[PDB]
This record gives C-alpha cells, structure tokens and sequence, in this order.
C-alpha cells in the first residue's frame, strides 16, 4: 500500500501476464533485463517498438549521427525561420515514391511528432477540401434559387407542388436555406477498414476499431464507418446508406421543382497497406480496387497510413507501392526517428494541397532540427548501396515467413494462419475459449491469451513477442533486418515448445 | 518555377515579413545565421522555442546527459514492459506541487509526445468521468421509473398531467427513454477562456480561439465556449444557457410527476495560468475564483494547461501555484524536453483517476527511455540548490519587465501595455490600422504588424522576436534565465529604435 504515481494498474497487469520485466539496455535485436543476482539476461526483441526499429535498437550509425548533431549545436527550435532540411526530406520521399510507383506525382510535406498527429494533419486537410466542395455547391444552389425565384415571380414559370413533400415562393426558399444550414453544420464521416488502427487521440481514436479503446470517446469527434475488408460487396451499400442531400429549385423552363442534390458527407477514406489491428493482413487487390472506386466516386482523398508499413518494412519503402494502393495522402512515422527521436510526416499531393495549411497548421516540436538531421540519416541508410537494404528486408522476411509457415504446418491445431509481408508478420492463434485447461480458457475469455503465451516465450526462451488484434489473438514478428539465422532457429524452437505446451493444455506451465 | 516539396508559402511569407533567414547553429540565448561571405552572425533569441528553452539552446548539461544516455544503450522502445522512470518523474512533480500549493494531493502521470497530445489525454479522461456520471444518473432514473411504474400500476399513486408538456404509463416512459437517449448521444462541450491556446490537433483545435486556425475545422469535433476573461459577470449566464435536462418520474407518495434533472454536458474547463494567445495576460484572482465556482458547480474537472507556463518560466515550477489556480488535471510539455527531445505529461488527481485509462490509452513514442532520462535531468536542474533557479527566473524576469516598462513609459504612443510574469512577458502594440504610412497600415490591416516589426529587429539589431496574439498585436519576450544585463540593454536600444521609427511612420525603413 505504498504511494504510486504512475503505471500501478499497467504494471500489475503486465506482472500477471508474465511480462513484468524492466529492460535496462538494448542493442541491435537484443534487450537486456537483470536477473535476481543482477546479471544481464539477453532477450531477442520481435516487437521492436511495434516496427519502429528496422535498423534495431541504438544503431551505432544513428547514435554517432545524433551525437555529432548535438555537438554541432544543431538548431532544434527555429520556429518561423527557414528550415531547408524539411524540403530536402520531402524531395527524397518524393523521388522514392516516383521510383516505386512509376508515377510522376509531387507531394507537399507537413511534419509532426507522432503517427496520430500525421493522420490528424490528413483529417484536417481532408476537411479543408470538403469545405471547398461545400462552398462551390452552396454558391451554385444560391444561383439556382435566384434563377427559379426570377422565373416564379416574373411569371415565366409555375412551381410544381408534388415536390413540396421535400419541405409559397419566399417560404419554400427560407425552408431550403434552413435544411441546407443544418446539413452544412453536421459532422463529416471517415471511412476505414474493420480492424483499422490510425492512432488514439480525440480525432484519430474514432478511426481505430478496437472497441474498449474507442467506444468510451464516441461523443467527442466525427465517427468512422468500418468497412468489412472481407465482404467487400457490402461496402457499396454501407456507403450508399450514408448519402445525404441538400435541397435546391430546378427550373425546366416553365416548371420549377424542389429536388435533392448530393452533399459531401465523407471527409476521407483511410487504409493501412498491412492492417496492424487485423493481425498484419495485407490489403488484397480486390479491396484496393474498391477503395479506388470509393475515392473516384465520393471525390474525397484516400489517405494511406504507412506509420507502421513504411521505411522498408514490407520490402519496399512504401507498402502502398508494393500492393498497388494509389493514395492521395500518405503518412509516415515509426522508423523515421531512427529508434531514438520522434518525427512524422503527411505527404499531400500538390494538385490537391491547399496552401492555407502551411500557415494555419503548426506545432512547437514539429520540424525540429534534431529529428530532421536523423530523418536524413535514416533515409541515407535505407537507400544505400543501390537498394540492397530493401533486398535484405525481402530475404530476411522470406526466411522468417518460411520458419513461421513450417511451425503452422506442424501446429495447425493451435495456429490458423501466417499473415503480413516483408518483416511485418504474425501468427493467428485458434480460439482457446473452450480449452480443457481452466487457466488457459479463463485468460482466452478475457482476451489475454496472446499476452500469456508472450509471457511463456519470455521466461522459458528469453524471446520478447507482443500480441496484436482485438482479443490478443495474433503474435507479432517485426524484428530488425539484422535478425540472424541463429535467432530465427531459436524462435522456431521457442514456438514449437509453446505450441506443444498449448496442444497439451498445460495451464500450470503457461499461466501464473 | 523549380520543384518545391515543402514550405514554399511559409518561406514566401517569412521573406516578405523580413524573417527569411536560416539559423545554422545555436548556443545559450544566441542563434547564428551566415552572412553573404559565410561568417556566423549572432542573433539574440527572445522566442526560444515559444518558451521551450528556459536553460537556452543546447545547454551543455542537457547535451552531455543526452550523449551519456545514448552511449549507455538506453532502451528507447520498451513498450508493455516495466519503465520505473515514469513513476519517478511523476513522484518529483507530485512533491513539487505539494511544496508550491501546500496541498497533499496525489497525481497519476500519463506521458505523450506534444502539448496537444497531453491536453487530449485530459479531454479523453474528462470524457471518461462524464460517462461515469451519465451511467450513475441513468441508473437512478431507471430505479425512479420502476418505482413510479410500481405506484401507478399497483394503484397507490396517480400520474399528474400538468407535467405531460415535458413529453398513459408505458407511452410516457418510452417517450422519456427516447428524450434521454437523444441527450445521451449529444456531443459534450468544453469551456475555455477567450484567446485560449490549447493546441491544433482535431480535438484540441476546437479549444484554440484564433479564428483562422480553428473555424475551417468546426464540424470535426466537440466545440468550446470561449468565456470572456475580462467581463466575468457574463460567464455565469453563458454557462447557464448551456444547461440541458434529462426526464424522469418523481413519486411524492400519492402523486407521480414528469420532472427535469441536470444532464452533464460540460466535459472539462481548460485554463492557461498565463494566456499565450491573449498576449501573455495572467489569470486574475477574480477569474480564478469564477473557474473554481464552475468546477464545483458542474462537477467536471478544471484542466490547467502549463505546457508554456511550467518548468519555472513564471518564477515557480507551476504557474497555477503562483496564481492560486486549483486544478484537477495539469499538463506540461515545452521545457521538459530540455530543448532537444519531445515529451509531455498529463497529471490527473488520483481520487478522480479511472484506472481503465492506464490500459486503454497508449502511443508508440510515449514514455520512451530517452525523453524519460532527459525529463529527470531537467527536473534535477530546475530544483537544484534549494530553489535558486526559481529565484534567478524571478530576478531576470524583474530586470526584463522593468526594461519593457521603461520602454513603454517613453513610447506610450505605440505601446499600450506590458503583460505576463517571470520570463514570460509581452508588449501590446497600439492598433496601426489608421497609420499615415500606407505600407504600415496595409500590413496592420492584414494582421502582420508584429511580424514586420520583428523583421526590423532582426535586420537592424540582430534580435529574434516573434509576435503573439490573434492579429500579431503583441511582441513576445521569453528568453532563457541566462539572459545577461548587456543583452537586456541591447534589447532596450533595439526597441527604442523600433518604436521611434514607428512613431515617425517610417514605412520605407519598417516594411520591405
Ligand atoms: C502506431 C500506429 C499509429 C499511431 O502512431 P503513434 O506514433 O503511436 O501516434 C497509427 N497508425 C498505425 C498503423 C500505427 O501502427
Ligand atoms: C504550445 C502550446 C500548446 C501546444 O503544444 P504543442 O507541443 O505545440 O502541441 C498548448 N498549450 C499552450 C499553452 C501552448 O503554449
């Protein structure tokens, strides 16, 4: 009952899962904790800041570059002054996307401090586009109302009264202006996929499906409709139910009718090339083509969230380029801080980019000189030696995927699938809510199965894995590109061991 | 004509204000740019990352500590593992607030990556509290409906029909359940002060008054009511107009009546101890007492935004402690990164803290090992030598305030006031929209006066000032506590020069 100032419930829960350890040092693919005698125990990290560490913990090149930047007196805080490095970083990302998509498209960069902040820059810029469309629409409706009023008062035309159910000249116009104003003030909608993860701030949390994380906060901010990635013939009808009308007067020279016109409700569509909250499921070509159709049909941007899939994780710089997702806006974060600093970027296509965004959006820490310098170092490293780092991610990915398939094949009773691509992989666990072992069943019923199994891997095999998915029903594997053959072999041994214990329903060995 | 990838409009506008310079190096209170011949030109920084640099640029202690943390292989990415430093930081801030307020209150800490993110943790936790109040209220109303239904059906009591304007037993109950459900789904409200600045993300932007920054994004997220800080007898009535009711059945033994009960609409009240977007105006005792009354009356938390006013800027660690603002939640950011990294914290009083927040809120970069280590260094520095650093801020603040008053006294034709406290000060500029000089008048009409004057200070006196307030009608002075007497004298000379040119309406010298 001693005073506690942070993390009491978090630490309590981690301890009961078998994950209550303090990591005191990290290098490459290894984190170290202290045993009861104070000796360092090496642990293989498969979590790696949820994919932040493409080059591992504390990479010597990144550490050396950061120390040189600090010793040179880099200007970290230079707000409202010329910062050329931002333009230099945007140019590199622009060149990389042209190379990988073969499209000669140009993107403006706005920097931020987290993946959530970068996704919220996109939500905001998407809402600027929607307000432009609304102004244009309402300007036309005024002109259509003036013309109709002209025709009805002068006498040239008669008002059809079969149309009045949708709401007498001046009264009908005021009634249309009221209807349209109510509509204009309504919150927009965002479209996402089922299992989507786009961050946990007031705006972005509405775009994250995981129900315990989101549903408490529903009232704060614009909702998302979660489109079923699996059943995509249902997406058409879900979006069609979200159609909303404004009213105007249509003159067909001699007759005037009240009619509905489309109102732009949807601000943006968001998509992850590889779906973190769905267990690392890659977007299929069929789902990509449906997202393209919705973007072309609604005229709102398609925002590609590469916060996790970017900076080479999938075996290309851009996961979207590898899977043929043709986005309007793109976001990057995790790996761009080199595993030491915090940085993110929204890339917005220049033919849609509203220059007001460059001066009405800002942040104290955004575009700081230190994360800028380190971003340029990370881009230099991932681009080095004629694209060999992408080739190495692809080869390491194949090796790790092959091992995971070989484990699934012999353990199909407890593993349902292997998902993801490059070095962003996961095993799907079969439901254990009917397990013979009461301890396993109880944990699976509370959605803690994945964490319990992660605990086993830590204490028995010195391997750090974290679960994914809304019931911790997936085990994530997202190590650095320096993961060795020996470390993949040790992971295979650890998994065969874990899935043999789970098969044998050994609750005493798995659950504390 | 050439390809540009970021900042074309930002740089264009900075160049035309006379602020188009690249800072290449920074130490203490000085940033350096290169002249045409490639020599470093020293510039005195009064902006200092908008108050981030209480210890100046690249403080050797902070640089040395950051390099040691990188050389020791600090675990930056240790998500879902024991990170004791979070608890250790919260303990220090907890002790500091007890010392400065004399209250023996305890606070839980949630870390984030920016001031906006910390303010959004508070908005989210405030919405958890409101949902708890709503559940309790709706649980009572069910019990009140059951009891009334019992009394009306059994026969013991009669339903009064003078009360039905607010909507047979079953019908009246269904009509109350409909009314109450509509109300329950309505968006909450936040209360802020006029001129409030609380960040620029989807949620926090609604809490920031500056109209060009906010009004484009109105539709996205729950609105704020901006309370007039100046006219506080009007606040009572503005908040009273926001009262909303749910309905229930009140049994007074023989008689059952439909009655209104209070619905919790307001999620939180936010306040800055020193109001950045109002031109560094301190909260008066009268305004503090009104915020206290609203918090006690509505039962929502009072959130104190110390993102700018904290870590000693005002001459205490907490600005709220100095001005007697008794908050439920507190936020810190700018100076806690030591001018090199990005970190923020929400302190939520433990008797209000809902433990679900510890496991349903998270962020990839939050609570990273590197910013944690540097937070502990910054707290060690500001607390050192029995509170001498607070004494030094107070005496440097007095010296700088006295100089600014001495300039106002001789230049009252162009300067209306000195605002703020400690080392967070500003000059208010008199309106120049009627200036004889057409160049000055034109800039003042566009709200760019402060930027133009800042340009003068840079090119003619090598002094970096940035404006504040919604029409750049204030000049900010927020240097490090190492600002020398000689640097204050050079600033006085520069300001006398600027305000003499402004008096003389010398548009050719002031505007390019
Ligand atoms: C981690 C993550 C985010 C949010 O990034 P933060 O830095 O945690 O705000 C957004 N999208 C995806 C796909 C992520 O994995
Ligand atoms: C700067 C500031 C913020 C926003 O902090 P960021 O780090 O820019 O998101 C919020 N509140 C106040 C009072 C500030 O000065």
């Amino acid at each position: 009952g001693e005073p506690v100032y942070a993390d009491a419930v978090l630490n309590g829960w981690l301890t009961s899962m078998g994950l209550g350890v303090e990591y005191v040092r990290a290098e490459g693919n290894t984190v170290y904790y202290l045993d009861d005698e104070g000796r360092e125990v090496p642990v293989l990290d498969h979590a790696c800041g949820f994919g932040s560490l493409i080059f591992g913990h504390n990479h010597p090149e990144i550490i050396a570059h950061a120390k040189a930047a600090l010793d040179a007196g880099t200007v970290v805080h230079a707000q409202l002054s010329r910062q050329p490095r931002a333009n230099q970083i945007s140019r590199i990302l622009n060149d990389i996307m042209r190379r990988e998509t073969g499209r000669d498209d140009r993107y403006n960069a706005i920097f931020a401090n987290s993946g959530a902040e970068a996704n919220e820059i996109c939500m905001k810029h998407a809402e600027l586009e929607r307000q432009e469309r609304i102004t244009a629409l309402f300007a036309e409706i005024d002109a259509e109302l003036d013309t109709a009023r002209e025709a009805l008062t002068t006498g040239t035309a008669t008002l059809d009264t079969a149309s009045l159910p949708l709401v007498d000249v001046d009264g009908v116009i005021a009634d249309i202006h009221r209807h349209n104003d109510e509509r204009r003030a309504e919150r927009p909608l965002f479209l996402t996929l089922d299992g989507s993860f786009h961050g946990k701030l007031v705006g972005s949390i509405q775009l994250t499906q995981n129900e315990p994380w989101r549903t408490p906060f529903t009232a704060l901010s614009s909702p998302a409709r979660f489109l079923p990635a699996d059943e995509p013939e249902l997406i058409g009808k879900i979006v069609e139910d979200e159609r909303r009308s404004v009213l105007t007067l249509s003159l067909d020279k001699d007759t005037v009718r009240v009619v509905e016109r489309d109102f732009p409700v949807v601000a943006a569509i968001f998509v992850e090339p590889v779906r973190g909250g769905s267990g690392m499921k890659t977007v299929t070509p069929e789902l990509a083509e449906e997202l393209h159709r919705l973007r072309d049909t609604l005229g709102c941007p398609l925002v590609v969230d590469e916060v996790q899939t970017g900076i080479g994780r999938t075996g290309a710089f851009f996961g979207s380029a590898l899977l043929g997702i043709r986005g309007d806006y793109y976001t990057l974060a995790k790996a761009i801080g080199g595993g030491i600093v915090k940085n993110s970027v929204a890339l917005i296509r220049q033919d849609r980019f509203l220059p007001a965004m460059e001066v009405i959006h800002s942040s104290t820490f955004a575009k700081d000189g230190l994360s800028a310098s380190i971003a340029l170092k990370v881009l230099e490293m991932v681009e080095a030696d004629g694209g060999r780092v992408y080739q190495r991610v692809r080869e390491r990915g194949q090796r790790l995927e092959a091992m995971l398939e070989s484990v699934r094949a012999d353990h199909s009773d407890v593993v349902s699938a292997v998902w993801g691509t490059g070095l962003m992989l996961a095993l799907e666990l079969r439901d254990q809510s009917n397990a013979t072992s009461q301890a396993i069943r109880e944990k699976a019923a509370h959605g803690f199965l994945g964490y319990v199994l992660a605990g086993f891997l830590l204490r028995e095999h010195h391997i750090r894995v974290l679960p994914a998915g809304p019931r911790s029903g997936f085990l994530r594997f997202s190590p650095s590109l320096y993961i060795t053959d020996e470390e993949i072999d040790r992971t295979e041994t650890a998994l065969r061991s874990l899935f043999t214990a789970l098969r044998d329903q050994d609750g005493d060995r798995l659950v504390l």
